[PDB]
């Protein structure tokens, strides 16, 4: 399974963009953690998700 | 405790607005189910969430 925000989800094979769209996420308003990496929502990589991947989608707030 | 998409979270006091913004979702891109009652993202109630509330947030897809 792929871990999304702390929950196991059958996401293997899907790209982050595909996943974010299925979440109804505003790309410009979030950052995405893929394992030991971070991306702005608009600049996530196209590498298909793999088993064991850990993904965290975080909303960018104003301090 | 408030159930959000099946998961328990301490969102009491927060409005749905606020929760959606903390989720970083597109208001226009989702539908929200407050206790089995459905709202378009932009037209969610403004009352603060309370213990026992069941919330479901679903992205609106294009079928076709």
């Amino acid at each position: 399974m792929v871990w999304l925000n702390g929950e196991p989800r059958p996401l293997e094979g899907k790209t982050l963009k595909e996943v974010l769209e299925e979440m109804g996420v505003e790309l410009k308003g979030v950052a995405v953690l893929l394992n030991e990496e971070a991306f702005l929502g608009l600049e996530v990589p196209d590498r298909p998700l793999r088993d064991g991947d850990v993904v965290e989608v975080v909303a960018l707030m104003q301090g």
